[PDB]
């Protein structure tokens, strides 16, 4: 029969966290739902208000002679007045009635529209990008002007983006592979048998990888977003799974410590086709089968709307593609890049030392991320039949099979 | 309630003192922005930005058992006085991100498929058996951007928390079902803005293929001499599902299909250009709405526990 969402009992509640003015509760997921039963939508934990059972400790975490900004954030005095968006929000106008001097002197430099997005959060579940933990509109008083980028225009590189180098690389891989076959035979009162069979196989693989450089994030002196540091300040300090999962679900299990920008296209045709016949009379019989799979798939990512969706389908069809259609799509990757692949750093590496209780939060995050990877596992689900495998999705385990066996568990043929 | 040193709001909210003067509608109908005209200090230092129409509707309510208002309990007019921004690579326009939405990533990611599997078998002796299974699929995705939204520090519409302050402490099933349809049964904590199609050909190929068309020719005519297939009555049984875009281009694609004719590649790109106006959600990750009920609510855990007792009854209220 079909399969429903299931969970443990809830655990015993927390004490009241005196400065956070809340209490916390949590529960384990045990079945997601499957085979089109009752799909999960169900939470890992819950929180309740309390008048706290003890005093809160002194909140302020002041860095000293550094300027304490209107954000959660400290900054060094060379950046108190710098003609720039220092310290994570504008916080300076009442001081900077003098000393306007910019990082870039007499110049007109623009922001790198790639570097602002560098250091995506990533969730290891599905490997979706999330907006940066990193500030990337902070420049540390450095001008650090790059003339780089294929559109021959200068930009200012933001402090956390240690490298952004436009290594252009364009690759195409193409493979075709056919094997094609036929076998046939033949052999008052009379006898005969006639036999024939034919097989056709094609595998095409194509991929085109187009780079727009690579970013490497800085491994010391990282300046983080006001929202992220605040979302680390507002933590239980006691390993409440559901509350830590709420931070993973807004900034990722990892961040891309370095990532490769650009675009990709990929195409497959697989065709695998067979027909078999026998006929005979012996002093009538006539016995046949046909088996075909035909599956063509196209992926395009990166570039602008028009060119990508043109090229996506032109390439899927029989069409002999115009080189200038490729040039347009591949040029538009300048305007609209996508993250091709990247190196992942566990997110707790961005819990800054020189914040209160930092190392306790890190060991909690390290445990919590391990739990977040465990109770979302596929290994708990019931088995697929025949040649399929257990796919995982939010609130369902399932399988599907382009192989003449059928249903949401591939059980029938 | 009192907001301490910060400002108390009409229809019930607390706005941090630095927000009030900024231009950002912090307390609804610009009622934050009674006189501060000596210090009207903006969130953005004269930088050009236009508000994100895709994301202003993000965080739609959804119900498995009689569909929800497709509307936001979240207040996507709120920005915490930040200027943080995501931009359209297609028109090179910057948008502010509503502070509910933890991430916008505009990601041009088209995918497409065409597929058939077919089996036939016959055994005959003048025991016997005969079998068919056949289909043709065309499937497509158009993807405009990911959204993901907060699980804490959420700022709701005042009209949503009002609809919690009006709930009784008791289970009151009729009133709790009124709320659970007034805003939603569940919310997408994340989703995928775009458009989608599925155009299954229920046509068994032999229905035409006994007349002068080959398998490679009918595939050629779909995406041809050997008959005039576009003139002929022969193509009939094609389904249409089509999600998002401007109704003209959705109609043109449907009209061509119900006429038994192929859509031109010109058409699909025209449709894909129009998903910028009128997006739909291709997939969603779901949580029940009680997770939005603020921890400050005067019987908060009791109301949330009764919303769980109410959500549980919808599954029995319908077959
Ligand atoms: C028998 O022969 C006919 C004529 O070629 C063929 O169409 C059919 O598939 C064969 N199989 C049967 C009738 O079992
Ligand atoms: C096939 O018939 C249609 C009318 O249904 C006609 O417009 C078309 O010209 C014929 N063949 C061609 C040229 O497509
Ligand atoms: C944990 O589950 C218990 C059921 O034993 C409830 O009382 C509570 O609301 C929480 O969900
Ligand atoms: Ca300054
Ligand atoms: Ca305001």
């Amino acid at each position: 029969s079909h399969i429903d969402c299931r969970m443990s009992p809830w655990s015993e509640w927390s004490q009241c966290d005196p400065c956070l003015r809340q209490m916390f509760r949590s529960r384990s997921i045990e079945v997601f739902g499957q085979f089109n039963g009752k799909r999960c939508t169900d939470a890992v934990g819950d929180r309740r208000q309390c008048v706290p059972t003890e005093p809160c400790e002194d909140a302020e975490d002041d860095c000293g002679n550094d300027f304490q900004c209107s954000t959660g954030r400290c900054i060094k005095m060379r950046l108190r007045c710098n003609g720039d968006n220092d310290c994570g929000d504008f916080s300076d106008e009442d001081d900077c009635e003098s000393e306007p001097r910019p990082p870039c002197r007499d110049r007109v430099v623009e922001e790198s529209e790639l570097a602002r997005t560098a250091g995506y959060g990533i969730n290891i579940l599905g490997m979706d990008p999330l907006s940066t933990p990193f500030d990337n509109e902070f420049y540390n008083g450095l001008c650090n002007r790059d003339r780089d980028g294929n559109t021959l225009t200068y930009y200012r590189r933001p402090w956390n983006v240690a490298s952004l180098i436009y290594e252009t690389k364009g690759e195409k891989n193409f493979r075709t592979e056919h094997y094609e076959e036929q076998i046939e035979a033949f052999k008052t009162y009379q006898l005969f048998l006639s036999y024939s069979s034919k097989k056709e196989k094609m595998f095409l693989h194509v991929k085109g990888e187009i780079h727009l450089g690579r970013f490497v994030m800085r491994n010391r002196d990282v300046v983080l977003t006001t929202t992220f540091v605040d979302d680390i300040k507002a933590l239980p300090t006691t390993y409440e799974k559901g509350e830590y999962f709420a931070f993973l679900e807004t900034y990722g299990t990892h961040y891309s410590s370095s990532g490769s920008l650009g675009g990709l296209y990929e195409l497959i045709y697989v065709l695998d086709k067979a027909s078999m016949k026998r006929k005979g009379v012996e002093l009538a019989v006539n016995i046949t089968s046909e088996n075909l799979i035909d599956d063509v798939v196209s992926l395009i990512r990166g570039g602008t709307r028009k060119y990508a969706f043109e090229l996506k389908e032109k390439l899927l069809r029989g069409t002999v593609i115009d080189v200038t259609d490729f040039v347009n799509w591949a040029s538009s990757i300048n305007d609209a890049p996508v993250l091709i692949s990247q190196k992942l750093s566990p997110i707790y590496n961005l819990v800054p030392v020189k914040m209160k209780n930092a190392h306790l939060k890190k060991q909690n995050l390290e445990r919590a991320i391990e739990d977040y990877i465990n109770e979302f596992s596929v290994r708990k689900c019931h088995t697929c039949q025949n040649g399929g495998t257990v796919i995982l999705m939010d609130g369902k385990c399932l399988c599907a099979c382009p192989f003449k066996f059928e249903g949401i568990a591939c059980e029938i043929s």
